[PDB]
């Protein structure tokens, strides 16, 4: 009966408590999705288990499987109930499994290390000399792949072919390929993930130009699920309720470091 | 067989073109929505009829009938089979009807005319020099009645005993109040709206601050409405495909005066 939510590592939304060591179950982690469904438990009325993601994606289908990997495939293949973390709402993805309106709007942006002669998605594409990639298995890859506007397109040309890779395994990975590429390197990545790291130490890395589209990220249960509903709902009366924001701002810019 | 769609003149959502009168059918109208609903209707595979809502109204159940108006009531009372509108998605709305996922981001915003000594909602919400209200049903003045936030609470306060009456019944209605007070009235709504009218003449007029939530504008369909799976997802893939974004430029800054 206890409710197995699957989420994933990725600062500010889960993280391990200092003292983590020290403490079992959900009390271990912390962070905006960590508030969020202790929020959404209570309004909807549930007991849960947060458990990390095993193999640390958001989600994407092998072309050759078709299988599923990541939070997407844990719903999609039973191994969890729910879904409570950064995930975006896709087609792709809402096919198979379904979302909750949104609890949080963003979308992409580019991360450049501070004084790189980067301003703009075009900006990138008409060079060469810096290079830029992407999440793997998360829904940025997938956009840049499905697009068929000219710009982006075309960025996904270069992307897909670039060697060495151009695409990394976590979000942690893309920025410190910034921070160590010394301006060689640009990081296409949610503009939440974006503003956030631009307010933690070394603070080197910035935010340019504005967000290549606009989604937003849903809390996800198997597709037919009954907590779907509910959960639904919770999610509309926290954003009403100013909940969302409050989470935004404690996890954002109350303890901002820069 | 053909789709009855509930829509509401709001430019530039929805227009009547120069020359309606020697137009027919869904031809007569022009705008957003117009586009928006062309679309949706060609991917999901089904002819429409766009109608406009007989009362002018977006949607708000009254306190003592419980009878909902507006689009909203169109589709709970069975009048439309789906609204296509810049119809924002709220909790007591969902309770009643769907909603696809979010085709438009936005926030309440505040309107003022230029020269007006406000910078924010902490201002209005401390002086009484400056009258401020927002649209009658709709989604802005239901947020501000249900409320906890100290800011709107006190603001909500002052605008329901307000005297004359600070509510509008149609945006125009704001705008033009706005416009003539030389700068004593105020006017709280949504930042699409703030937005475009910003780039019509006389250009007076501008929005102030940072956005006051988060919300979305969602197609709606009669709860359970079998119209509902198709249009999500080709709301989805319209998103991706970046005509929501051509739309927008298209619409209002394209056409822009200012
Ligand atoms: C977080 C996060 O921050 N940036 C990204 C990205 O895919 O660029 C993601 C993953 C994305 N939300 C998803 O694949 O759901
Ligand atoms: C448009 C529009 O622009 N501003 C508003 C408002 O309610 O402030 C609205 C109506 C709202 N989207 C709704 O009640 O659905
Ligand atoms: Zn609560
Ligand atoms: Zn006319
Ligand atoms: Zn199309
Ligand atoms: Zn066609």
């Amino acid at each position: 009966k206890t409710v197995v939510v699957t989420t994933i590592l990725e600062s500010p939304y889960v993280m391990m408590k200092k003292n983590h060591e020290m403490l079992e179950g959900n009390e271990r982690y912390e962070g905006y999705c960590v508030d969020l469904a202790a929020e959404i438990a209570k309004h909807c009325g549930f007991k849960y288990k947060l458990t990390i993601v095993g193999d640390g994606k958001y989600g994407a289908r092998d072309a050759d499987t078709k299988i599923w990997n990541g939070m997407v495939g844990e719903l999609v293949y039973g191994k969890a109930d729910i879904a409570i973390a950064p995930l975006t709402i896709t087609l792709v993805r809402e096919e198979v499994i379904d979302f909750s309106k949104p609890f949080m709007s963003l979308g992409i942006s580019i991360m450049i290390k501070k004084g790189t002669p980067i301003e703009s998605a075009e900006d990138l594409s008409k060079q060469t000399e810096i290079a830029y990639g992407t999440l793997d298995s998360g829904s940025t890859k997938e956009f840049f792949r499905r697009s068929k506007i000219a710009v982006f397109d075309k960025m996904w040309t270069y992307m897909r072919s670039a060697e060495p890779s151009v695409f990394v395994r976590t979000t942690a990975e893309g920025v410190a390929r910034v921070r160590k590429s010394k301006g060689k390197y640009a990081y296409l990545l949610e503009s939440t993930m974006n503003e956030y790291i631009e307010q933690r130490k070394p603070c080197d890395t910035m935010k340019v130009g504005g967000n290549l589209d606009s989604k937003g990220y849903g809390i996800a249960t198997p597709k037919g699920s009954s907590l779907g509903n509910a959960v639904n709902l919770a999610v509309l009366k926290l954003n009403e309720q100013g909940l969302l924001d409050k989470l935004k701002n404690k996890w954002w810019y109350d303890k901002g470091e820069c």
